[PDB]
């Protein structure tokens, strides 16, 4: 009996087509569909893409696949019933590469409301290309889109529609390594004009803001204090070179070194980094210290002038940690703030 | 005739559905599953996932597979048969992406009781991502899980139960390269409630003891004996500067590049990692042996002072490895006990 | 009675086939398609290729689909049909791999003018290898091309043309790291003649400006700066070799770090890069200030000589600014202009 | 006629399944296969695995399929025939992936005796993950293994049985970067319990040794010299403390960095590596002999004392090379020997 | 009436089979094959293999294929109907993996003369791995090859027999990276015995010289170079110490991580490749100069041995460039001559 209905509802008898859309010549069937994260992961500047896989429910009307037979309001179908019916098409248009999840089970549910209203709900792994501005790379927030098209019929046969309620959900413990998500999600239309004809599309927006602790421990710290290494060179012996020489070519290496050490994690960029101007300020003021040491050994390799040295000495450690201080003060406030 | 036998069980004849769920309209069948493990393998912190392959032994009832035709207890079908009959469709929750292994023949296990009881059993790759906490990275224990939901059905519907004896099992000789599984293994149930419904899921606990032999022989002993070096710098000549300043630049240098060395293979993260204290304090110790040159030359190069140099070189001798000795006791206890 | 419309217009009734060519034994078909491209991505001068993924929208027209029976200009059938009827057959020359994108529906377009025109729309992803010369490798503006032919047919069976009008378009807001993509689109013809015979065959072509920021700031800059830190040992004190001899042989060895790190990026090339001839020059110019202050030094060793190396001191630090300068000058001409 | 044969002697006409298995409810099927294998690629200590291709000869027998119509003893089927016919079902236990080659046509060979005698010959990629004991890394020979399972029948329905005569074979010009394979080859049986039942296994032993020079001209050959480079310093200028302390210093980072780069390639293991000793105390040595600088002078800065430094550096001198040499020689007694 | 035609020819009707051979119980069928390749990509040293895609023409004759029915000479059915006939089955021996391009429609061609000869065009991606003889790696020439092999029949069954002309074609424009093909090209016949049988094999040879250009660049100038900064020492102040030992150390190590800088490209291999004696020289020359230094000091600090020295220097001077000279002279004989 169950089987016989299974088959009197789709399938070749009563004549049901899965190629003919629902409500065939009239007002565009809509598909209301949202979607529930698993996770992200592998968000990488390099490829400068990221990757998240889904769960998207997708609902919409159909005529023909409603029933009278039983009582229940919505029925299960098989997961296999699934590629019997019609189904709204629709790709992710910046993909760059997706697939289903066919481990055991294919995982599909399909289940049709004694209406006739139809959830279609399918387990997808994306792959998401987003462009994302660096222009200040350590204290940035990322903005993050998906956008949902359908290729297959134009504006007037089809449309999409978010959930007016809980249209984009989180999984209830999703973290980010480097990354938090914000609470606040917006979510926006969009219309594609191709030449073929006009798609309706709909797109979500994730708000990332990354963490700042790696890159404070990692990148700032030892800056901060080899900077501060280069300021005891100015107290040391007026009369020997090579200690603060070494102090001052050491460190100036090894902030080069520390320099060169972030280039090799962030795709290739034209436009300044943010962490760029610190580490050119830092080796500025590192080189400017050796720069110190060199032109006080011009004035005195030259009675009096030694005396002026002796002066520029204490003017100087007096002025780097004012003028490293003004700078770090008039830094902070563009990125960390406002 | 076991043709005709085989043929008059499933398929066609007999009316009998792969569609529709065992003892449709009734009380939800229960899948008492088994996993056992053939290996772990390619546990990165980096990609933050490990990948896992199993036997998964799952079995359930259903009545209209039942016989009484043959005498044997249990009948192994062909694993092509497999298809034929209802399946109960789980996916791992976590899973990004999975797959089934088609070598030869397909890996499939199929064995219907005489009762009609179903053991079927299938062999299966799995790439896990698994939060991790390394707050403290070289020393930690780390709990891995799976869990198992029926994306097909609903609670009422459809239920995992572990089996009451042996549900996970290991490979006879399993090992794994940094880490120790431990033979106390937790399993734990839970309910995932969705927009959908609820739907059930069972997961395991794995508790990994990472090997602290690797880290030890080679993040640690380079450390400890850097400081060692750093310690005869104070026994050194008083008059000489080059020797003790050479040591204390490379070593701190060196302290720095071994430093660098351990940040690559971590994932990037927020929070201090264990290590990194042990970086810091002993990068400290060897900064503060140069400080410690620097400022006896600071008051020499200022007879009686020289004399001062001569007692806090001696009292720094003598603080030193009980700084480094008391710091050392005061490190170990929060990592390797408790 | 739609069931019956598509019933009667293709496959089995009507005597349709997909194994012939539209206008059999007739002037070769004509296949007029262009491209919508979405993005370029990950172009790796390593790997030599680049992947694009385009919309391929190719027409031609094919009597035996022709209907008088509704009224609307365009039907689209199901992306499903798009099997029946008989498609052109197009490979990419230079693929290298390629692949549908088959996640959720296929993505496929397929509308049939009531004229009999057929308008067909598939979403693929390529990589495609280009060989780029990179004689100048900084500057250099690169032609990246693809070219679609017919492996099925021979030229008088198929004919592929691009469209009159729009036959290459670009996603609105397309940007590529590293590259800037000219307005200016380059559209030409190909016959391939092969063994078999002649196949028809047509390409596209692209101008892609590498962007100068990322190398100038990275590449150029530093070695701008260490030969002006170069420049201020001729002023040092005559007297002193240490500090000149440290300054200069530690701009020659980072220079030469420097230079060895721009080799791995790029792919291992017979002919000189332009890169290679500005490092050459920088560490020419580098190496020539140690070799400068060596002689010095090999003229004092040796009370007149030592007059003269004061005046070589002074000619010197004149020479290099003027010397520098001139080969800037020269350089820039070449790569940044004409 | 041919045809009329090939369908005669299997498929639906004679009731021929393909689903039950040869000789139902008897003595269980015998497979005796042979593997022929083609190469090993990637042998990576790294991901722990190799891969290995190979042709797979399995022979059974089976009653239903004898024919004697032909006078040829053995017969091809096509290679699509060989979906037909039952085939005995095993997967590689420890795989970790796996796939036919499917290029051109399927890579098959089915040939039916016409005693019944059945020859099926498969060509299968394999990666394999063999857990290797590197307790003496550089010297070692390891031993590595497959074992082929059944894990569709229990022991009583089918076994595998190499094959008496020939039952692995190489291809005749086989050979392994940094390994060499060894002509004697091991052969054993194996049962597997599972909660299942007991599956039958057979497992091959490869033995392979390493090939020693390229570690011995990379690793070893720069430690010896080095080494050799550390004895000098004891010959030279009892007065002039900065070339031995250059030699010395940087002979120490030098072997530092010589360590650290062996580390890279192997996988991260708790138990000590056979080079890592060689580093120690290689490592022990050049900083043996930088205490030993050190300590003389603190010996001539404290003028008999200076006498007695005089008769330590004749005495050192002499014990270094015979120092390490007795280590040398003690050394290569427990890799190279034994 | 075509649809019939391709009906009547091949299919069910007139009992034509795809799984019996062309000529069955005759003699061995011959398949007339010539390559064309498109491109070599990847060639890595490392993986030990290169990538090729080519499209496979291959020509059999069968005489039930043939027609009377058109006038024309040769009719291309559609690629769908090329599963249809029966087909020659080979693969490559060496493949480690290949496949087929899908894009769009199969890659597939497919001609049947009236004759009753077949032409068959696929279109297919290789890796392969070629064993390489790196005893000369720089100036190497490697010959790379592929070898056909039928695994479906023996011998007396089926026979492979390149084009009497043109049997392989390149691309007209085809370069490769570091690499230059020649023009001159072997074809040569192989047959495999095998425990089953002996199956027919025909191999291409490829002979490609490496690009000496890179190498050159890259690896060899600046050894000379640093020889060239070695030789200097010498003509430098025979009084001062620090200057020559700097400019010989640093030059020493920047020797050794020259060295160790070509490592890293080519696998892991026993035997000892030839820049490696290069590089074993240029670090001689350059630790015997170190070694000339601290002699010359150890016969000084011991004032007519101090004119000895002086004598030394004058000799060492003359020998080195000699001594380099002869080397070098002896050295580009071996390998870029004969």
């Amino acid at each position: 009996a169950p089987s016989e209905f299974l088959d009197k509802l789709m399938g070749k008898v009563s004549g049901y087509d899965a190629r003919i859309r629902p409500n065939f010549k009239g007002p565009p069937v809509n598909v209301t569909c949202n979607i529930f994260i698993n996770s992200f992961g592998s968000i990488a500047e390099t490829t400068m893409d990221y990757r998240v896989n889904i769960f998207l429910r997708q609902q919409w009307n159909d005529p023909r696949l409603a029933y009278s037979e039983y009582p229940d309001d919505s029925l299960d179908l098989d997961p296999s019933m699934l590629d019997s019916i019609w189904k709204p098409d629709l790709f992710f248009a910046n993909e760059k590469g997706a697939n289903f999840h066919e481990v055991t089970t294919d995982n599909k549910l399909l289940r049709i409301s004694k209406n006739g209203n139809v959830l279609y709900s399918i387990r997808i792994t994306l792959v998401l290309a987003c462009p994302m501005d660096l222009k200040n790379f350590p204290m940035d927030v990322q903005t993050c889109i998906m956008q949902l098209e359908s290729f297959g019929y134009t504006m007037n046969d089809l449309i999409f529609e978010w959930d007016e309620k809980g249209a984009v959900q989180v999984a209830d413990g999703l973290t980010l390594p480097q990354f938090i998500l914000k609470e606040e999600k917006d979510l926006r239309y969009c219309t594609k004009h191709y030449n073929t004809g006009k798609f309706t599309c709909i797109e979500a927006r994730f708000h990332l803001e990354r963490q700042m602790g790696y890159y404070l421990i990692q990148m700032y710290i030892p800056s901060l204090l080899i900077v501060i290494l280069s300021w005891v060179s100015f107290w040391i012996n007026m009369d020997a070179a090579p200690a603060r020489v070494g102090l001052g070519i050491t460190t100036v290496l090894t902030m080069t070194t520390q320099s060169s050490g972030s280039r090799a994690s962030l795709p290739k960029v034209s436009y300044v980094k943010a962490i760029d101007i610190w580490m050119a300020v830092c080796l500025l003021f590192v080189f400017s210290a050796l720069l110190e040491y060199a032109a006080v050994n011009f004035i005195a390799r030259a009675k009096l002038f030694i005396s002026r040295a002796k002066r520029i000495d204490t003017v100087s450690r007096v002025a780097f940690p004012l003028v490293f201080l003004i700078f770090n003060i008039f830094y902070w406030i563009t990125y960390k703030l406002v």
